[PDB]
């Protein structure tokens, strides 16, 4: 019964106050799960949103809970029906939301969501991937239906909240697809936004950020929204006949957007988008980054001593890049 460092909420709207540090039972993996000693973790939105409230009544499952699903780390222990890692093994993984884990000094993963990581990736270069990078991939693959190789169709991207954590990934992957990629963000990440490969970005707080009018006049293919202030009329007279809005934010306003523009067979569709994290996926980006092709921006690292200031970080949103909580 080995111990282990842990941050854990215990109740709805503390925010980083009600993070507390505590001292709890290292997990123990099952036939199909993997133990990993964190190296590096990354925090997600979602992640304070669960101990808000804004995700019941789906989450939390109970309290408390060890927040945060996105790790790299190294193998130390497997389960009896593991094939393909050995302890010693360095690994980046998603974890089950369910359970989370990701603020602690050792996590239990699948088999299932966990991927090598080559030694030319670092620990938190590579746990930045999983919840921020696969939603970008999937938003660019599906919806949008780039394709990364170079035989795809060209096309026009927006890119709101180009800064962010999912959104900086989306303006590198965007440009992998020969895509024109228009993005918004804050005046101080202008340059920033336009060094991952954006061929034009705005000031959202700008009246023409606001409209999102591209300074060329490019109507939009696929909107990866990465942002929240913004409805459907806004977009509308920047899309292309058949252009799609895809919200990776979805609340019950995109839903109802989404089943009317379904019903009454809107040209232009608002597109709700849930994550599904898949090992092949996470394999190809983990890849990207090994290869140059996609470079992780690291907003800031802290030690797992002091991961309240990294979730304060989150909760406040001005976060460029991936936040980091490090041992
Ligand atoms: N459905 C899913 O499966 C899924 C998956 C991942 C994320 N999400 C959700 O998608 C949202 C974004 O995620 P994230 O990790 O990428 O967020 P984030 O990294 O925490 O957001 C940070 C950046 O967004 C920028 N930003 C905020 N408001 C903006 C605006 N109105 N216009 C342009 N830029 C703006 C901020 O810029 P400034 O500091 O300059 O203001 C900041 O640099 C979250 O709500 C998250 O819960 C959903
Ligand atoms: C009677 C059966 C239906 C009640 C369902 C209980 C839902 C639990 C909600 C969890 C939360 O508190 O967020």
């Amino acid at each position: 019964g080995k111990l282990m460092h842990a941050l854990q909420y215990n109740s709805y709207g503390g925010g980083a106050a009600g993070l507390e540090h505590v001292q709890v039972p290292v997990p123990t993996p099952k036939s199909n799960e993997v133990c990993l000693k964190l190296e590096a973790t990354s925090l997600n939105p979602v992640d304070w949103k669960i101990q808000k409230g804004m995700i019941r009544p789906f989450l939390p499952r109970k309290f408390p809970c060890i927040p945060a699903t996105d790790v790299a780390g190294e193998v130390v222990e497997v389960g009896s029906g593991v094939k393909n890692f050995k302890a010693g093994d360095k690994v980046v993984a998603v974890l089950s939301h369910l359970g989370g884990g990701g603020l602690a000094e050792f996590a239990v993963a699948t088999e299932k969501l966990t991927v090598k990581r080559p030694q030319e990736v670092g620990a938190a270069e590579a746990a930045a991937l999983p919840v921020a990078g696969l939603t970008a991939l999937q938003a660019l693959t599906n919806p949008a239906g780039l394709k990364l190789d170079g035989t795809g169709k060209k096309a026009n991207i927006l890119v709101t909240a180009a800064s962010g954590g999912v959104g900086h990934y989306a303006v590198q992957l965007a440009k992998l697809a020969n895509a024109h990629v228009t993005a918004t963000c804050g005046a101080r990440n202008i340059e920033f936004v336009k060094s991952l490969g954006a061929d034009e970005v705005l000031d959202y707080k700008t009246p023409e950020g606001a409209a999102l009018k591209s300074p060329s006049g490019k109507k939009y293919d696929a909107v990866v929204h990465c942002a929240n202030g913004i409805p459907f009329s806004v977009f509308e007279p920047n899309l292309s006949e058949n252009g799609k809005v895809i919200d990776i934010t979805p609340g019950p306003n995109a839903m109802w957007t989404y089943a009317v523009k379904k019903i009454t067979m809107s040209k232009k569709q608002l597109v709700p988008l849930l994550l599904i994290p898949k090992a092949e996926n996470l394999e190809f980006m983990v890849n990207l980054v090994k290869e140059g092709k996609v470079k992780t921006v690291i907003d800031s690292k802290h030690p797992l001593s002091k991961a309240e200031d990294a979730w304060a970080k989150s909760i406040d949103g001005h976060a460029t890049g991936k936040i980091i909580v490090e041992p």
